[PDB]
């Protein structure tokens, strides 16, 4: 790795440590019980009552108005990706390139790598019990979201699926600060105006990404084209949720969309 590969390798590491309010260090230390401020754990409804009540107060202000508990995790679902989301546009511009792109390409790779960004990262939050919520406040179990009714219960399963195999991998941040930018950088998103330049960008991260795959996990020779697959599993798992949220949408009239969310969903897939 040559000293300006190094460096570039380092640059987004310390972006994703800047930008990302939850790291896998970070979520770790909380998972491990290692304490001020530890999480609510959420494995009922009656605990479920008691997180919203003191995480998500206004949420639960309502009395009887209260939405459907599916429907509020639902929300809070959604609040977690809008603000997962802001965090990834801050991000994007440590990747060499990416600020150099036209500002319609720039949300084009946003609209369409958003997603699967957010369920790679979201590995780092989940073991094969629960994931942490709330921004490391509550620990939600994955027993929990599978006894939700349908639709609902559909949503966070196959995340967990995905994360058991992709934890198996053992990445660090360093690991997948440069795995999240290469997601962002694919020259093959629909409607982009300068391919070329973006085909560029994408080679350049990804030749990081490739060597410091080579120098972080010398025990693993094949780990460069496992993440490869990873990403394409993660495009077919984000195709697969805009499936279910669209269902959603159509079936369950009472989980309003956030307009930002619903605009990332318009003519993706
Ligand atoms: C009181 C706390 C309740 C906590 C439940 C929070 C679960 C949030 C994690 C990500 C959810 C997956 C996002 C995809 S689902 C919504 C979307 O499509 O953006």
């Amino acid at each position: 790795m040559t000293a300006d590969l190094k460096s570039l390798a380092k640059r987004i590491y310390e972006a994703y440590l800047k930008n990302f309010n939850m790291n896998k260090v970070k979520a770790r230390v909380i998972l491990s019980g290692k304490s001020n401020n530890p999480p609510f754990v959420i494995h009922d409804m009656e605990t479920l009552c008691m997180a919203e009540k003191t995480l998500v107060a206004k949420l639960v202000a309502n009395g009887i108005q209260n939405k459907e508990a599916e429907v509020r995790i639902f929300h809070c679902c959604q609040c977690t990706s809008v603000e997962t989301v802001t965090e990834l546009t801050e991000f994007a511009k440590a990747i060499p390139g990416f600020a150099n792109l036209d500002l319609n390409d720039q949300v084009t790779l946003l609209k369409y790598g958003v997603y699967e960004a957010i369920f790679a990262m979201l590995s780092s939050v989940m073991n094969k019990d629960g994931m942490l919520v709330a921004y490391g406040n509550g620990f939600i179990t994955r027993e929990f979201l599978k006894s939700l009714r349908k639709p609902f219960c559909d949503i966070m399963e196959p995340k967990f699926d995905f994360a058991m195999k992709f934890n198996a991998l053992e990445l660090d941040d360093s690991d997948i600060s440069l795995f999240v930018a290469a997601i962002i950088c694919c020259g093959d998103r629909p409607g982009l105006l300068n391919v070329g330049h973006i085909e560029k960008m994408q080679e350049g991260i990804v030749h990081v990404l490739r060597l410091h795959l080579q120098s972080n996990h010398p025990d693993d020779i094949f780990l460069f084209p496992k993440l490869l697959q990873k990403m394409a599993d993660l495009r077919q798992l984000v195709t697969e949720h805009a499936q279910l949220v669209q269902i959603i949408k159509k079936t369950e009239s009472d989980a309003a969309l956030h307009p930002l969310l619903q605009e990332i969903y318009r003519d993706m897939y």
